[PDB]
């Protein structure tokens, strides 16, 4: 039983799908790429089973069945299986193992991620490894496979009968995301504008006064200025700042007989010193830490494939179990178990990967390559709709999380996307305290939604603006 997806290119990707297609009564009407989904999925009755439900056990698998449910059908077939394809598969495993130098800053402190919030640089270095093996091993075959780079919807129309709903998200999101979130002169930022141009002599006599001089908090105005400039002028400013400075040190090099080469060579060093510190400052602030923490899907998937030893020959194992998983619910802690009792190698291996109970702080922090019970659902989305070994049994249907990102969103079919979360956070909230957890999936969906992605497999680390700002009508 290998990998039946026997796909190496878009072209032989098409002509599997058609086949399929055709096989399966795949339909649109609910959906934005095509999949088994019928009907827009009932989830009602999970609330008053919900509120008649006294132990956590009844809630979590009451949760658990309403979450299959609203996903069985809905799987965006045509890019899981492209995700799953054996092409992709041998690319995206082999992309780890000739690319390990670049992910080291991560990768080689894993069992510390498992425990600490990450650096800065490491989030950073992530999403830069996610876009370069989305390019190298070429995932993208289409929008729904693409990395986003246009801006948050503005606005998110949904049904009249859930607009309330939407709205109480937004505010305890707004509320979670301030909780996490919690002076520049004019005239200094426009001195760096102008100093960055080339024009490196202004650094002998700033307007502030010398060029060191800190403001407050003890920060060397040049930093906070520079800094303060590439929030509106953008990360080039750096790389004009340093390419000035080097000017500057040409000429102080060339005219050296005018000049104490002491006073030369220090104010060369400390300019420097200031670009450099000019990045700390704009790479540490909490909205690049929040954009960083953003999971790809796809990429993470991988990593912790990867990272678990499978093979491409192991793979269908892989995506047997999680379409298992997705087909009949269960516990968690039964799919830990079996992670443990598995014959198969990879078992122990994806379990060691887990931080449910080694992770110190709030899991809003934790780095996007790191695992958990509740990622799981990343890799069934991914791998588990399908299971490889016979595709054909993804008509039977398992339900994985983000396969709710592939429910239509558009006035015609009246949000069956927007009408599922809001459907599923009331689930959550009969049954539990919302403002206790750390992390709200229903809300991590709307997001996401919010953000523009219709699939799954789209990457949006380069969405600008804030999805939290929208105007829900």
């Amino acid at each position: 039983m290998e990998n039946k997806i026997e796909v190496n290119s878009k072209d032989e990707m098409n002509k599997w799908f058609e086949e399929f297609k055709k096989g399966n009564g795949l339909v649109d009407t609910y959906t934005n790429s095509y999949s088994f989904c019928e009907s827009v999925p009932n989830l009602d009755r999970f609330v008053f089973q919900m509120a008649g439900a006294t132990d956590d056990a009844q809630k979590d698998s009451i949760y658990a069945s309403a979450l299959v449910e609203a996903t069985k059908f809905c799987a965006p077939i045509y890019e899981c299986a492209w995700a799953s394809s054996t092409g992709i598969v041998k690319k995206g495993l082999e992309w780890f193992e000739k690319n390990t130098g670049t992910i080291k800053s991560w990768d080689e402190s894993y069992i510390e991620l498992k425990v600490e919030v990450p650096k800065i640089e490491q989030l950073f270095n992530y999403q830069q490894a996610a876009l370069k093996w989305r390019k190298d091993i070429g995932f993208r075959v289409n929008a729904n496979t693409a990395a986003l780079s246009n801006k948050v919807l503005a606005e998110y129309k949904v049904p009249g009968e859930i607009v309330m709903s939407v709205k109480e998200m937004l505010s305890d999101m707004i509320r979670r995301r301030n909780l996490i979130l919690n002076p520049v002169s004019h005239e200094h930022v426009e001195w760096c504008r102008e100093f960055v141009k080339g024009k490196y002599i202004m650094a002998f006599n700033p307007p502030w006064g010398d060029i060191n001089k800190s403001g407050r908090s003890g920060i060397a105005l040049v930093a906070t200025g520079l800094a303060k400039l590439a929030e509106t002028e953008g990360k080039g400013v750096f790389d004009e700042a340093k390419k000035t400075v080097e000017a500057l040190n040409g000429y102080l090099d060339k005219h050296k007989d005018e000049v104490d080469k002491a006073s030369a060579d220090n104010m060369v060093t400390n300019l420097l010193k200031h670009v450099a510190k000019a990045q700390e400052l704009y790479k540490n602030s909490s909205a690049l830490r929040a954009q960083g923490a953003q999971i790809d899907t796809v990429f993470s998937s991988y990593y912790w494939l990867y990272k678990a030893g499978v093979t491409p020959e192991t793979f269908p194992t892989v995506s047997q179990f999680l379409f298992e998983l997705g087909k009949h619910p269960r516990g968690t802690k039964k799919m830990k178990k079996a992670l443990l009792s598995t014959p198969m190698k990879w078992g122990k291996k994806l379990y060691e990967l887990f931080a449910d109970d080694s992770f110190q702080q709030n899991r809003i922090y934790m780095h996007p390559a790191v695992l958990t019970a509740g990622r799981i659902s990343e890799m069934g989305v991914c791998f588990g709709t399908i299971p490889v070994a016979n595709p054909d049994d993804a008509a039977l249907g398992s339900g994985h999380t983000k396969s709710i990102l592939n429910l239509r969103t558009n006035t015609e079919t009246n949000n069956p996307c927007a009408r599922t979360i809001v459907k599923l956070f009331e689930i959550q909230k009969t049954g539990f305290n919302i403002q206790d957890m750390d992390i709200v999936a229903s809300e991590h969906l709307l997001h996401q939604s919010l953000v523009g992605k219709q699939s799954p497999f789209q990457n949006a680390y380069n969405v600008k603006g804030n999805a939290t700002s929208a105007n829900i009508i």
